[PDB]
């Protein structure tokens, strides 16, 4: 298993280096740390699409907060796709994983959440 | 344990009946059904009684807004009631009803953000 | 030919809009442009990593100046043999160099004879 | 055409008779080999005044490597521009570079470039 | 008037150097000092070459001594030549000058000499 | 005053009659004109007194070498003895006399550095 750390900003580079400095904390390398700062160019834009290409199944993303992996709900429900590559992720914040049992619920919840929202 | 329902519609008269049905079909008695096409939601809150259980259909069905849901999952917690969400597979006892708080809290942060 | 963008930024946004726009100026779409932060390490540019799996034999990264591509000169000169050996060419606008064959092979026998004359 | 060699030197006779010797190597007859003390006055080059005068347009002049031309970059492009404006062309025997006409405005287009990239 | 310096050597730095000293001691600026020696190349066997570019009539050079004019009493007698030109040369260590009336001595003894010489 | 002359051939015994005869014409008397073809100078040497003046065609005929020259100079310069070189233009006496030595010495220096 490998640690990664994955952390987003629209705007804010402060927010940004909140993130960054909490994944450090939480153990990941710093060139395991991929950002997404809307805010920036293609590759400032890219640090997911990178991710993607770094992980092997069995590998953990940490990402400070739930609301930092998506832009929205069906946005975040990229779970599916790290699922896919059998790769979990682990929001700090909130304590909560996606994997086994416990990941299955939280798909389960973030749906019903997406599909309210389309309500 | 004692069995509630709660069936909300926008304005679909027709709906409503098909709800109540669908909560009367999962054993809960016509007298314990309410409803709004807010004080269906009002009588219910509340009615219920330590040990009982809510039955709803749909998470969308409960509140307006995932802050609302939070504030009356806690209300009912607090009193020992749990609400069954039917189609969407969740329910709101022990664990899973941690989780629900847990993630509901943190979508409902990101709508005051959008606020 | 599809042309992309490369630049070394600061960590200002300022340094980052200015290198953006500069190469926005010259042609390059939005999402074709990849920035990697001068600050960092040259074993892990994200930039151009991502810009290296993108481009495809005859395209063409234009750069602002010579010293938005490279760390030092000897830098220069392994990036512009890297991409020239995946038959991608370099356009460093300001200056007026390119290296698409003939000046090019004589950008990189000035660049060294000036590495060395400087070193 | 006819070849002068030109270099700069220190002050010991190792330091002369080895840039003497390569320029010899090179074709230049020896009464054509001019060469200036590295360190002196840059307003006082007496064999580059010499050289000065002898040149005829058309002719060549050969250099070892780039650094026994200028004192520095910016001294290196006064003088390829003083040169060329005579009608003579500047070689540089172990870089291969030279400076008649297309390689030769390239070379000095590099070397600004670099003058203000290392600047 | 203007001061000029020249000094000779066939081999030695050395006595290049204490000629130099010598020249400059004597009140002529670095810059007005020319110099040959022999094992050097074109420019530093061109040092009377250029001193005869740098004159005025009324011009006086200082040597050291009168045998670091010339080669040999033959070619001592560049003093006709500089004298041609209207400019006086000043032998140091020896005090005598070659102008006016001394100097047409100063060419009678010496022509007397080298006449001898070829006996 | 008193006046005197040196000739000197390597081998020439006719052109030894003609040096002797210019410098019979210049005004010295035959008993003066001491002539080598070294004993002919060592005897006018070293003869020669105080005021005398020696006359010599050119300078070449004096001595072997410029070294040589200049200690034959000193010689008869301490005893008040002067040299006329007819055919250079030279002559020993006062200032010019001073000159030549100063300029035969740097000569004589070079040789040294030749030998």
């Amino acid at each position: 298993m490998r640690l990664f750390g994955y952390a987003r900003v629209s705007t804010s580079q402060q927010s940004l280096d909140i993130q960054v400095r909490a994944l450090k904390d939480a153990g990941v390398k710093a060139n395991r740390i991929f950002t997404d700062k809307a805010s920036g160019s293609s590759s400032d834009r890219k640090g997911l699409d990178l991710l993607r290409m770094k992980v092997e199944e069995g590998d953990v993303i940490l990402v400070k907060k739930l609301d930092r992996l998506g832009r929205d709900t069906a946005d975040m429900i990229l779970i599916k796709e790290f699922d896919a590559q059998g790769v979990s992720i682990r929001f700090i914040d909130d304590g909560i994983s996606t994997d086994g049992e416990m990941g299955k619920m939280v798909v389960t919840i973030l749906s019903a959440v997406a599909q309210a929202e389309r309500q």
